[PDB]
């Protein structure tokens, strides 16, 4: 209780390394598939077989090139991506297709747990977004963050087949819930997704 109202300085940060799933700070990654029936038989906006992902972040330093100790204050924030046009509250957090010949009502999602509980889905523009939470042991002097992907759609009764390819964009931030309160951009990175249906026509 008390302290930290005068005689303090909390951050000075300039840059970091980020690495997605065994790539660099820019990453392509193949998505988890569905069967011809599993896509139409999945329920509207429900959970299914995700894919599990990690961001390694290192060399976290000042504008002066000096590397630091802030390994509990750090966390990922999602800035944007190829998001769903005309989305409603249930459909918020959804990634649309770049394939013109691909699937229509089928999207990707961002979430914290995903495998039985996808309903904790994440939106880039929303202040309710949780930051991903770093493991200081999993990197030499920085920390490692965790996230997931799965499907969603409003209408399985209107679902199409093919491919669905997309992307999301991120930044690294300081102490506070996502971008909430005072902040500084510690780093950032870029991840591209590549999904499809099995045995396609």
């Amino acid at each position: 209780m008390g302290s930290h109202h005068h005689h303090h300085h909390h951050h000075h940060h300039g840059s970091c390394t980020v690495s997605v799933n065994g790539q660099g700070s820019d990453a392509n990654v193949y998505l988890s598939p569905v069967t011809l029936t599993e896509v139409k038989a999945a329920a509207a906006d429900t959970y299914l077989k995700p894919k599990s992902f990690t961001i390694d972040v290192s060399n976290c330093q000042a504008a002066d090139g000096t590397k630091q100790d802030d390994v509990s204050k750090l966390g990922v924030n999602w800035t944007g991506g190829n998001l769903l046009a005309g989305a409603t509250s249930k459909q918020q957090g959804y990634l649309a297709n770049t394939e013109a010949s691909g699937a229509q009502n089928i999207q990707l999602v961002l979430s914290t747990d995903n495998a039985t509980a996808l309903t904790n889905k994440i939106i880039p523009g929303d202040s309710t977004q949780p930051k991903a939470k770093g493991d200081a042991s999993a990197v030499a002097d920085g920390a490692r963050f965790t996230y997931y992907v799965g499907y969603a759609t409003s209408a399985p009764t209107t679902v199409t087949t093919g491919v669905v390819n997309s992307y999301a964009t991120y930044e690294i931030t300081y102490q506070g819930g996502g971008g909430g309160g005072a902040d500084t951009t510690v780093g950032g990175g870029q991840v591209n997704f590549f999904g499809k249906v099995t045995d396609v026509s």
